[PDB]
């Protein structure tokens, strides 16, 4: 009826007003600082090992990387905006962490839309699907124990004073792993690491993705 | 002609400036997107990586109240063509691609006076597919799901007009002949999330010509 | 040299009155349809892949159309009869290969020539991969392949196509190509498709070629 | 002084770019000088008759709209600026088989007399039959460079020499250069009543 | 926490509203290479592919600020598009550089900037002898494309390439890697030209 039509128009005007009040009325987040540090939660869902190149020692993964963080500057009261509890927005509208593979051999290829979900408590969920080429000797992939390769993910420019990383579990999600991949996964772990490098006194944080796989 | 041109420029200005823009679907304002595939070619089947490359055009249809107009107010313009950047479009994504989709057609949609939008992107898609059996009579079978990347069934529903893939543009001298191609709406509940997720499952059975 | 400053001022004034002081052309309509003339100049068959049935062409595609909204009196603009402009400053037709297997690679600058009668000429050079079975390319008869070109989104009621000639221009064809051209035609076609109710117009590029020996 | 030098350059660029060019015309034609420095023949593909060159292409022209009095801007005689800030000529290979790959920053040098020097490094794949490359006499291939959209009436081309600069050619290339010339040509095509100008790059090379 | 954000936002605003170096306002760029991998060596085309991160440091008076005026903020991370960056270019690449890291730099209160682009580079290299004891040697020069030694000086902190992150299971082992400032007076141009010459000696793992 007209009431239902009015409620939909109101829901749209409420969303437009909330996104306006966060992005127009408030200047985009400048990123974390030693005084305002930020924990990014990382999680990997490994979908496929596409290729293992023994001629270059490069391996190609397809996965989706779940990133979660929380900003005060993104909080709102659902009761002020028609009980809007969350919204979808272009990743370009918000700050996103510079989470980078430390040993890629090619630019990451993005396989999913650059859109995130923002929740009223100011939490952000961003799940980019990627194809990655990284440094990996596949020697042993034709063996019972298979090959093992590792790649570290972390901020490229922020130390542990500004950006901390967390995992919810050290088990890579394999529940979406392609059943007819050329490679079967023997194990996949994601482990937070704290490193002190010689360059700099600040500790650095990464999540180490370790994959054990063999030819099916 | 100059009147017709003025009427279309007025219509586009009314819809894109003078009306507030649509912010995407919500739980309170859900959207149904109709998907259909027209399969043009299986270009390549890589048994070294279990990747298959398809070329198709994907018809996407949806309807917004904010894109409606009365043709009698605009010299009986009943539709127009517009850049996809001008309007909201659904984030329809292959779930098991191995490479970024390559777009083969212009980013232009058709808007009709009832507020319905038709967008027909042609794509080259690399996806996870074991072609084992392609050189046999039974051929190989591969599947890829398509759906919203970021919207659940509470904001975007999917439908097909038919579960038969359109094979009317399938390349007659392809390396691969199609034994069957179906497109089937599926509802799934993942462990992560309590709300339902919707996809369309493209299932292709094919063999060497 | 003073005149040169006036000539530049005139062209800048012309461009400004055409682009800055008007809303960009919204494209053709059923009431105001547009005829685009196409011609292909085939430069090279670079590659014929028998493993995927894809062939790679290099050509430049001449596009010509005419808009009243681009007309000017040369007398009001220091007798300027035409100008070069970025393809981003003007509407251009969405002429698309029907059966490409990869995005077209653009080999020439995105610049067109606008003439005082409102006529535009745009000549994009392209490398195109398209669906083609090269079986018989190593035979006397050679191989035959075809690819249609037309608006992706506009039917025959909004965009009509014509050619000046049904013969592809082979005058620039690379003499030391791996493939020699037996024939190349470009032919207007009016067709109805399963996707859409109204007729669409294309130019069918048909190429018969064989290994150079 | 240094603070004043920055202020002067910023004001000059502001005056040249923000205060004040639509490209050349019949009434205001432009001469572009081209020179090639051939760095490497990377690859010769006898399956497709494509050859890949790496070179830098020196482009020079002079605009009245870019000249200034150095005395009026702290004796600044030249400056570097992004190529996007200025008009640049649409010099195009006539017979490329792939889009040119740009290897150098899109930055030009502008001088107080309004002269501009832009030196893009490029990897180019072009139409070339390398038959004979494995012989003493080697292979010969040629590629024309010129404006895509401007006839000889708007853009004239010049070379300083017909000799391609080989002083930077890669000494351990798979291919040695026997000769490399760059020749201005005036061409009439059946399409067009205006003459068109190109520089014909001709390279004779063999397997080392 | 809200005060720290406010202060950082204010600083960025004040700083961001540089035309590059000049003879009168010259710049020094410090370069250091951290070689991660020789991915492949192509003897059919004499191209080699390196993966490394290139540390770039320079200092501008215009980027200096007093920390006490901005709540003890000693530095900030910013998009490379917000600031001037030097046009450091490989002189003998055969393909455009592929950028493997985010275009973000660190700006410090003294006006210093550190930018560390990770890159994959294809460059001119004959790998002949890579399968011998002596290995193969290749070199590539890095410098400003458009600025002379009058506007941009280049230097290295050390002539030893950092090999401490070199991939242990690379197809190629490094026998030595050096990064050496060179001054060259070309014929065309009376002013000195500065590059850093990256020289890598490598051989197949046995
Ligand atoms: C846009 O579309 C609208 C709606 O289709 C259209 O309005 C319609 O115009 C037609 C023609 O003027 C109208 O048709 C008339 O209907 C009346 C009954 O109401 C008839 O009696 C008329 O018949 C006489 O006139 C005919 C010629 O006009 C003769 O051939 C005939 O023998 C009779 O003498 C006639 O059929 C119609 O009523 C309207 N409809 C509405 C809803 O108003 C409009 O013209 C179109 N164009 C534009 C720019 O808007
Ligand atoms: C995160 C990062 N950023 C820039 C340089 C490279 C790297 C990553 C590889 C190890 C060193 C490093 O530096 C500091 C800590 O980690
Ligand atoms: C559509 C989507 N978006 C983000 C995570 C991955 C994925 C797609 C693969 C299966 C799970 C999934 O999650 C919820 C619905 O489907
Ligand atoms: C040009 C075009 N536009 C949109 C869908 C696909 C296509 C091209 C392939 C055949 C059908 C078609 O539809 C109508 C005309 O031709
Ligand atoms: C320079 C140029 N521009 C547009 C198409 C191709 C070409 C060059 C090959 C011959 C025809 C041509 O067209 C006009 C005159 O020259
Ligand atoms: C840095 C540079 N810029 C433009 C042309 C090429 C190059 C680099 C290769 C050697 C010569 C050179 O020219 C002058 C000094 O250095
Ligand atoms: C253009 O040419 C015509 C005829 O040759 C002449 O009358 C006129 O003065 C010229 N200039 C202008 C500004 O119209
Ligand atoms: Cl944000
Ligand atoms: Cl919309
Ligand atoms: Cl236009
Ligand atoms: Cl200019
Ligand atoms: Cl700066």
């Amino acid at each position: 009826d007209y009431k239902d039509d009015d409620d939909k128009l109101h829901s749209q005007a409420n969303l437009m007003r909330l996104k306006s009040d966060l992005f127009n009325r408030s200047p985009m987040y400048p990123g974390p600082t030693k005084d305002d540090p930020l924990t990014v939660t990382l999680g990997f869902t490994l979908q496929d090992i596409v290729k293992a190149d023994s001629s270059t020692n490069e391996v190609d993964l397809v996965y989706y990387e779940q990133q979660r963080w929380k900003l005060n500057s993104l909080m709102w009261d659902p009761n002020e905006y028609g009980n809007i509890t969350d919204f979808r927005t272009s990743a370009a509208d918000i700050w996103t962490p510079d989470i980078t593979a430390y040993s890629s051999t090619r630019p990451v290829q993005v396989l999913s839309p650059q859109i995130a979900v923002v929740t009223h408590d100011g939490s952000v969920m961003f799940i980019p699907a990627q194809r990655l080429s990284f440094m990996c000797d596949p020697t042993g992939v034709d063996s019972e124990e298979g090959a093992t390769c590792a790649v570290k993910f972390g901020s490229w420019v922020y130390s542990g004073f500004e950006i901390d990383l967390k995992t919810d579990t050290d088990q890579v999600d394999l529940s979406s792993y392609y059943a007819s991949s050329k490679y079967e996964i023997l194990s996949a772990t994601q482990t937070r690491q704290v490193q002190h490098y010689s360059c700099c006194p600040e500790p650095y944080i990464d999540v180490n993705l370790v994959v054990k796989f063999r030819e099916r």
